[PDB]
């Protein structure tokens, strides 16, 4: 089993990770992943990505999508994989078909906007020990107070509306062209395309996920 899971910056697609991988016995798999990986290894893909990235520059199209095709024929993906967050562009999209990766599913896992902000905006973090809450959907115990130490819990710079919403603006600017060319390719049989709404519990998205994916 294939599977491209695509999903906006704070929906939290990734609540459904494990459920997957432990269904079909596949790894999780993104291009952050692969890349720190490929440059730990010093491979030579790894060797041209950490030469970029050393110098401050993007990593090419190119060499993401050698990644990708190396990263699938390692043998932990035997059973399939499940390919986390891209592609982001349909030059990605037909860099993958060209290079001959083609996958069983492409989910699309939604989540309204002004709930992303609210299940963003709400987090809280203890900086000196990296533990974080959430005023509504997780609230701490003493209000404000990491409940260990009690000092000031704090928000993270990026987690503020303002920034959270500009992300989200050019994602979905970036990405409605993309979820059109997987919804011809499944028109067409090359794959499967679907939508998720992620906000209910995570077990109905399990349930959702389930008759999706038969
Ligand atoms: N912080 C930040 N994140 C970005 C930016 N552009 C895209 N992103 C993506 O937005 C996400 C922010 O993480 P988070 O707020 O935890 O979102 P999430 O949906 O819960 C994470 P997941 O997709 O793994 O379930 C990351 O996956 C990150 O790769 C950016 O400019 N800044
Ligand atoms: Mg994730």
């Amino acid at each position: 089993m294939r599977i491209i899971l695509l999903g906006a910056p704070g929906a939290g697609k990734g609540t459904q990770a494990q459920f997957i991988m432990e269904k079909y016995g596949i790894p999780q798999i993104s291009t952050g992943d692969m890349l720190r990986a490929a440059v730990k290894s010093g491979s030579e893909l790894g060797k041209q990505a950490k030469d970029i990235m050393d110098a401050g520059k993007l990593v090419t199209d190119e060499l993401v999508i050698a990644l990708v095709k190396e990263r699938i024929a390692q043998e932990d993906c035997r059973n399939g994989f499940l390919l986390d967050g891209f592609p982001r562009t349909i030059p990605q999209a037909d860099a993958m078909k060209e290079a001959g990766i083609n996958v069983d599913y492409v989910l699309e896992f939604d989540v309204p906007d002004e709930l992303i902000v609210d299940r963003i905006v709400g987090r809280r973090v203890h900086a000196p020990s990296g533990r974080v809450y959430h005023v509504k959907f997780n609230p701490p115990k003493v209000e404000g107070k990491d409940d260990v130490t009690g000092e000031e819990l704090t928000t993270r710079k990026d987690d503020q509306e303002e920034t959270v919403r500009k992300r989200l603006v050019e994602y979905h600017q970036m990405t409605a062209p993309l979820i059109g060319y997987y919804s011809k390719e499944a028109e067409a049989g090359n794959t499967k395309y679907a939508k998720v709404d992620g906000t209910k519990p995570v077990a109905e998205v399990r349930a959702d996920l389930e008759k999706i994916l038969g």
